[PDB]
């Protein structure tokens, strides 16, 4: 079903990323496991061999515009093409009052959350076009992205951004053949990274623009958007 | 009703900010125009001065995280006091397919129109605190920062990501006598920088969270929104 189709997963040594490296795998995909942690990448991709997946383990800072584009080089020279499918999952977090907020978060939080997936986006788009190959793209996100909060800023500004950009992409994709998704799990008892992972790939499947497994969320997101359409100025 | 309040609006040398100059400096405030392009600086506050406001410039690239200290402490020399609003109204952008989209593309639009408003946050919230006393921040963002898009890619989701950062900022600052509202205005005929100078106005002095002086954009808005929410899984 996803036999020979190459997944490049960000944060895919740990958590959802490897939860969908997995789900992608078991279902026949080779893996691309991409991660800063260079110790948890090498045994995220043990244990994935140990699953009969073909993965390969690259250490990477998605942060780091031009080992971002060494690795696509990498994954190309390994697999002998561009991934048909890119999984921006890795992510960062801390907790704190907004207004005490410093550059270094900033830089640290925006860097993973929205940089990182800018990075990944310019890096492979160009590559999995000229491959003239069906496609697609996923970026886990978070419902923060959708409602700003006064402990998670700069993480729910730059969820916010990743969707918005994923909403953008998947219109200027669809013409080649390339769907994209966009994840925004509930993170602000809460759903198992395999759980999460089996809901994207449905969602891959299904060429869905938005992923959100959580059915209690629905009240809490209405009532948001409601509060907005009532701030439209008569008449 | 604004006398004797100290006003810092960026790109306040046209358009949308300086149409707030003039309308906050009609109500009594004194202004700072903060803008990068000296000449159209110095312009803009003769003019100021022509109206009988009491205007300074600066000329101030608001990606210059270290300049943007230099003035705050400038205002504070020159009006003896730190702001008591801030006016986050710089903005550029640049048009084109969005996978044509390129690193510089996204430095610049991503650099003016979220980190250029995080720098003026860091810079004055602080600040702002510490004078002990009521305040305001708005930032005006756009229309589009509510659903990503094909040719205003990056712009759309800078945007997306500055109105959450208010929504967070809001939450944060309430107990700090601080109001925090973000304008978002459709720039996708057309409504005149001083009729949203006006409505940027009466949102602060109203408030408002969010500023949307725009009534015919409100079926669009509540079609975006049911699409996001038809996509939560039941049950
Ligand atoms: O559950 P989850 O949402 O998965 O949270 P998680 O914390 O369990 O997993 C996050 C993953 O993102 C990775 N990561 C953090 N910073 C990174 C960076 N700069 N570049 C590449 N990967 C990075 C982490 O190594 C981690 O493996
Ligand atoms: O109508 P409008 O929305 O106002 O559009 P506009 O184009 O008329 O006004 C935008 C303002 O933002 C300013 N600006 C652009 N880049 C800047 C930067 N890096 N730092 C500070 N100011 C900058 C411009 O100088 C301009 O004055």
């Amino acid at each position: 079903d996803f036999q020979d189709q190459v997944a490049f997963i960000t944060g895919g040594a740990s958590g959802a990323g490897f939860g969908q490296a997995k789900v992608f795998g078991q279902a026949g995909a080779k893996i691309v496991v991409a991660d800063v942690r260079a110790e948890a990448v090498e045994k995220a991709v043990a244990e994935l061999e140990g699953l009969g997946i073909t993965a390969h383990g690259i250490v990477l800072d998605i942060m780091d515009r031009e080992a971002y584009a060494r690795a696509a080089d990498e994954v190309e020279a390994v697999f002998g093409q561009a991934p048909t499918l890119l999984s921006n999952t890795a992510g960062v977090n801390s907790f704190g009052p907004i207004e005490k907020t410093t550059y270094d978060d900033f830089d640290w939080i925006i860097g993973v959350n929205l940089n990182g997936v800018i990075n990944g986006m310019v890096t492979f788009v160009p590559r999995m076009i000229a491959s003239g190959r069906p496609g697609h793209i996923v970026t886990v996100s978070s419902l923060g992205g959708f409602m700003g909060s006064a402990l998670a800023g700069p993480y729910s500004a730059a969820k916010a951004a990743s969707i918005n950009l994923m909403e953008g992409y998947r219109q200027g994709l669809e013409k080649y053949g390339i769907g994209v998704s966009v994840c925004t799990p509930a993170n602000i008892h809460g759903l198992e990274p395999e759980k999460l992972a089996e809901a994207i790939k449905k969602g891959v499947e299904d060429n869905a623009l938005y992923i959100i497994p959580y059915p209690e969320v629905r009240e809490g997101l209405e009532k948001h958007f409601q509060a907005i359409i009532d701030s439209v100025a008569p008449m």
